[PDB]
């Protein structure tokens, strides 16, 4: 059992992984990527953007679900069909029919993107998993336990990969170690991955 709660379930949005691309490329053209900073004032070497009713992101030097996208005042793209269908049918097959999520923070990692070992504990219940979709080149995803210097553990997530972070481990610190360059077909030579939240009330 590699994390408490979490259920590894590799290549399965395999399949769906052309449309959900797809969907990306059109949510983004509407909110697109940007690098975020960080309340200490650093920018984020990882792009990102949101859709669905509520979107993750910096506001006031702190972090926040916001249902306006700040670079556009507009709300952020509604949650595409893809997007929507692919993480029901993960999260029902990982113990979590009721899981609805109100957010997909979609990141874009270039070479040597990374994303500094962190909790999400920005949700009003942390019941809810996160549903974690992997897309184009592979990263290396580590993970800890509940406290910062709890010990780390790696595994490599490849295109395809969906990881549903339930129990215990929805609270792990975890964080993405520097993407190294090479070539997907469907991506060409970058890595997304979307992360779906319950992040109303
Ligand atoms: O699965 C991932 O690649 C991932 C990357 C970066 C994150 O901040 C995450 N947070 C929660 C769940 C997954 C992730
Ligand atoms: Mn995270």
């Amino acid at each position: 059992p590699l994390a408490a709660g979490a259920v590894i379930l590799r290549r399965f949005a395999f399949n769906a992984a052309e449309q959900l691309i797809r969907d990306i490329n059109d949510v983004a053209s509407q909110s697109p990527f940007r690098q975020m900073v960080t309340p200490g004032g650093y920018t984020m070497s990882v792009a990102m953007t949101n859709c669905g009713h509520l979107g993750w992101t910096t506001h006031r030097q702190g972090y926040l679900y916001s249902p306006i996208d700040p670079q556009t005042n507009k709300p952020w793209p509604a949650m595409p069909q893809s997007f929507h269908n692919l993480c029901q049918r993960a999260a029902t097959a990982a113990g979590y029919p009721d899981f609805q999520p109100d957010a997909c923070l979609i990141n874009r990692y270039a070479p040597g993107a990374k994303l500094s070992l962190h909790q999400d504990k920005d949700e009003p219940d942390l019941r809810a998993p996160i549903v974690s979709v992997s897309l184009g080149l592979p990263a290396i995803f580590q993970f800890g336990g509940l406290k910062r210097n709890d010990p780390l553990k790696r595994l490599l997530l490849e295109h395809g990969d969906v990881v549903v972070w339930g129990g215990e481990s929805r609270l792990f610190y975890h964080g993405i170690q520097p993407l190294k360059a090479g070539f997907h077909p469907l991506t060409i030579d970058c890595r997304y991955n979307l992360t779906f939240r319950q992040a109303g009330k």
